[PDB]
């Protein structure tokens, strides 16, 4: 059956903050993409250090020294060779729809989400 | 087989927004539900004026006074009866993927993209 590297978005098309950027530049960053999700970076774009869903970012309007360090969730990276079928029944009953997808030997391959998945099933049916 | 009103998330179900409402009562709102997208209203929850992407408010922390009903982009319509594979095309041909669900009109729910193709992977 298919795998996660047949319809994984490939590292170089990744959209990913760096936590480094002040606030105005990461909201004129996420606000250029239309996604709702970015994997954040420090230091080397593999240097991931989780996830930010963007709307949390509104936060900023309710906490008065908010740091967006706070609001970078783990990510979840999943292997290459995971096969969709899977995949699908762990992101249906998980919080995160979008993991991090990593390679044979840990390298960060690109990533992934459940969207991909479902239309890469409907596609084979 | 199978139509949009078999799959559709219940008027009940639907994260609605209130485009009158003040700022920090739509944040509040926004911040604790887990959509991305919100069907807005003015006046009458049946009035369903357009829809909102949560991340374009993030534009409000760049211009605090804008009018925010410059950041609602307009909904589409769809009839219950309508058919999953006719909506599914309709879809992929398409960059919006959320519709307000009209029945036999008043409004009756709501169907994503998602929606459809769950559906259609638990008919295999
Ligand atoms: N940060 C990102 N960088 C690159 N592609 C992404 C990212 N987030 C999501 N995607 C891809 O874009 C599609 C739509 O996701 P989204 O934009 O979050 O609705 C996903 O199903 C993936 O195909
Ligand atoms: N504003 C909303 N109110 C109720 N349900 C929604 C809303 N937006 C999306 N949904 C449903 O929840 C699923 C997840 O969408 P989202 O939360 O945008 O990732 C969709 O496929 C719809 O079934």
């Amino acid at each position: 059956e298919r795998t996660v590297a047949d319809i994984m978005v490939p590292r170089s098309r990744m959209d990913l903050l760096d936590i480094s950027q002040p606030l105005p530049q990461l909201l004129a960053t996420i606000i250029e993409t239309a996604h709702s999700r970015f994997p954040v970076y420090e230091d080397d774009r593999d240097n991931i250090i989780g996830i930010l869903l963007a709307k949390d970012l509104l936060r900023y309007m309710l906490e008065p020294a908010l740091d967006i360090r706070s609001l970078v969730r783990p990510a979840v990276f999943i292997p290459e060779v995971k096969r969709l079928n899977v995949l699908l029944r762990e992101f249906r009953a998980s919080r995160n729809h979008l993991a991090i997808v990593i390679d044979e030997h840990g390298g960060i391959s690109g990533l992934v989400t459940m969207e991909d998945v479902l239309e890469q099933i409907v596609g084979d049916i």
